[PDB]
């Protein structure tokens, strides 16, 4: 037993990380088969940060303006194109370490691992969630752009995130591996701000079910709630509305513990009213929202 | 910016994980050069685990009693020996993915990454501290025995931990890679309990420095203190004593933030005596003690492997 923030093993992603240089700008690229994916803003100069014309900056590049390095090996760029906010550099070598992979666009509430990289080398791995405001609370320094987020279900790597920028509140914005931004953000240094963030209600409930599976019962109560009454209370605490989809998704955890989803909702209403009274749940004195129903069933 | 519980990249270790089976027991092995390391308790039945005679159980077994599987490849065992509570299975093939590595023994308070594995297959990686009572607060299910803990320094993997068992409190016990237990534990089915734990003071301070580097500053104050004064408050709150060595190790973070260690100790004294008054530090309502000073320097400067 025990309950930990756990990331996927990073090895299958490590063997895909390269350094991409264009101008004086170096960041990370993802090398799959014969394509290197990286943030298109690698082609921006210091005066092209506010309103870059990516189509114009790209057409002025030759393949040999792109320096791609896989460890000590210079890769030969033989093609360049742009898909949304992702630059794709065709190279003359397929990565021999390419894992089985796919590209998946995730929804808010979903979790994934991030392999934080600098100069094409891995620094560390951690778990993140896509926040309801379409940001992630990452750990990223200058040089981290092109680091990716991923899940590994059953030997196949699902790439879901590529890191593009830090917003003024210190949270992170990026794209799927088709180059489409999560949320209303753009790859320009024009003033942008995340929407008000909310707590991921379904994930809190999943983590309360995990606490019960690990033998915590102190926060349970004898009450139930309607789905509608729960949402009226929870939104006063900046909690996301719980949908009938979310209720359904919790069904297996409901069945394993024999606590109905709306009984557990009453427990969460009460925890929001009382706080923890100097107690902890699974080692936290806050209600944790970065574990999904799927994460809890995998780990428990 | 941002600050997360961050593991080392696990790829160098993923290439060393194998499945070891002896009779009805399957758990994980570490394949380095031509030796597979695993818990010696792989040779035990249920009966055996109550009062095992490992010497006796092992001399009975032959090489062919150990089934070692590296993905879909059987390795041939050509030798078996025991070192303390670890079994060494010599195999006929050196691991071609053996990284630069050494075996190291860590101290309580030091952190490392665990690669959680099942049937020889890597499942998850997480960061954890060797607790002052020599347990780790792990996440392990049936079949995670032989999962390992490590640090990376440049291109060298330092292996520091092998998982052997769960204690009745849900915390975990194991050995270094030379088979020496961390803490007062034995590999038998018996009544064993974790000693009462204590907070790793130098790590809480490191984490307060991480918070300041990330602009979380409300807990800072005009006051300073002394080791002796702080250590009387520490002892009272079940905190490890702060040594001069610990002050020295925080040197870099004190320099890089403009908060002296004893200035930050005065912040920590006020937090222990007063609580957080409904506030949070780096998204926690508790004082976090599983980041070392080196963890904070590494994460906040982007050290790479
Ligand atoms: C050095 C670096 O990594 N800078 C990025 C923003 C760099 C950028 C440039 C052009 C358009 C959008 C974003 C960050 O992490 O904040
Ligand atoms: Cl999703
Ligand atoms: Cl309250
Ligand atoms: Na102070």
């Amino acid at each position: 037993s025990g309950f930990r923030k756990m990331a996927f093993p990073s090895g299958k992603v490590e063997g895909c990380m390269v350094q991409v240089t264009c101008g004086t700008t170096t960041l990370n690229g993802l090398w799959l088969d014969d394509v290197v994916y990286c943030p298109r803003h690698v082609i921006c100069t210091s005066e092209d940060m506010l309103n870059p014309n990516y189509e114009d900056l790209l057409i002025r590049k030759s393949n040999h303006n792109f320096l791609v390095q896989a460890g000590n090996v210079q890769l030969r760029v033989i093609g360049h194109s742009m898909q949304n906010c992702v630059l794709k550099l065709k190279v003359d070598t397929a990565n021999p370490k390419t894992p089985k992979y796919k590209f998946v666009r995730i929804q808010p509430g979903q979790t994934f691992s991030v392999l934080a990289c600098y100069n094409g080398s891995p620094s560390g791995v951690y778990q993140c969630a896509m926040r309801p405001n379409f940001t992630i609370k990452g750990s990223f320094l200058n040089g981290s752009c092109g680091s990716v987020g991923f899940n590994i279900d059953y030997d196949c790597v699902s790439f879901c995130y590529m890191h593009h920028m830090e917003l003024p509140t210190g949270v992170h914005a990026g794209t799927d591996l088709e180059g489409n931004f999560y949320g209303p953000f753009v790859d320009r240094q024009t003033a942008q701000a995340a929407g008000t963030d909310t707590t991921i209600t379904v994930n809190v409930l999943a983590w309360l079910y995990a606490a019960v599976i690990n033998g915590d019962r102190w926060f349970l109560n004898r009450f139930t709630t309607t789905l509608n009454d729960f949402n009226l209370v929870a939104m006063k605490y900046n909690y996301e509305p719980l949908t009938q989809d979310h209720v359904d998704i919790l069904g297996p955890l409901s069945a394993q513990t024999g606590i109905a989803v709306l009984d557990m909702c009453a427990s969460l209403k009460e925890l929001l009213q009382n706080g923890m009274n100097g107690r902890t749940i699974l080692g936290s004195a806050l209600l944790e929202d970065e574990f999904t129903p799927f994460d809890v069933v995998r780990q428990c």
